[PDB]
């Protein structure tokens, strides 16, 4: 949630063009939206512990 | 409206900062909302026919 408020000020300040680099510390990289910072050009870094790329959790989410 | 939906892009990719300067081809141009594209940098023009500065319009508002 707290970093949903900082990156919505990042964008409005307009720190979130090419030359910044954020780095969210927490294991939900894409749990938060991104879609936001996504095209401004600053590269953006994470962690992310559920991989949507096993076929355990590809099939978690089928049902979900 | 179609105004809006432009200057919503304009942010989006980031075409809003220092460097740009957009002119608003209508007599509203206080009608939408410039609160976004206002911190961005870009210089942002237009045309006012509905002047709030008149002891007229600023008696019309009170009661509006």
């Amino acid at each position: 949630d707290k970093v949903n408020d900082i990156v919505d000020q990042v964008i409005t300040i307009g720190k979130h063009v090419k030359g910044y680099h954020y780095i969210i510390a927490n294991l939900g990289f894409t749990d938060g939206d991104l879609l936001k910072i996504q095209f401004g050009g600053a590269e953006v870094s994470g962690f992310q512990i559920v991989d949507y790329d096993d076929s355990l959790v590809s099939k978690f989410i089928e049902r979900w």
